């Protein structure tokens, strides 16, 4: 299938990550990995087996760790689904997660079409 290369992926995908970072305050819980010790939620890693956050995804884009666009998309939805799994539907963080998902879905669709 189509072979991609890192700089092509970073230039195409990074604006979609940038759109998530620009959401203030909705992206604030997601700009750094969850620290369950500081936040007093010691069961976090009992529930969330593969943590993900914007800073990790950004580093992976920056350092060429995605061979295909769908791997980037996978990590974004993984970050969203970790937050939806751990938090109550009525919580601020759950709602901010859904806001980021709405933004992502608008940003990623034209990009993935253009990478196809
Ligand atoms: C800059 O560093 C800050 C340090 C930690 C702060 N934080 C908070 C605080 C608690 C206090 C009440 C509040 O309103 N907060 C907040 C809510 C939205 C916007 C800004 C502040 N609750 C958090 C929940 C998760 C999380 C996720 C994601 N998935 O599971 C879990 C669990 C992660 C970070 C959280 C966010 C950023």
């Amino acid at each position: 299938k189509k072979i991609f290369k890192p700089e092509e992926l970073r230039q195409a995908l990074m604006p979609t990550l940038e759109a998530l970072y620009r959401q203030d305050p909705e992206s604030l819980p997601f700009r750094q990995p969850v620290d369950p010790q500081l936040l007093g939620i010691p069961d976090y890693f009992d529930i969330v087996k593969n943590p993900m956050d914007l800073s990790t995804i950004k580093r992976k884009l920056d350092t060429g760790q995605y061979q295909e666009p769908w791997q980037y998309v996978d990590d974004v939805w993984l970050m969203f689904n970790n937050a939806w799994l751990y938090n109550r539907k009525t919580s601020r963080v759950y709602k901010f997660c859904s806001k980021l998902a709405e933004v992502f879905e608008q940003e990623i669709d034209p990009v993935m079409q253009s990478l196809g």
